[PDB]
């Protein structure tokens, strides 16, 4: 995991609206 992938993730749960936000920090990723 990357640094941009941290910061993305802050946003991801929502645009990609998940059981959680923990878990968007992995399509940080992909």
């Amino acid at each position: 995991g990357n640094a941009a992938c941290v910061i993305g993730c802050i946003g991801s749960c929502v645009i990609s609206e998940g059981i959680g936000s923990l878990v968007g920090t992995a399509f940080x990723l992909g």
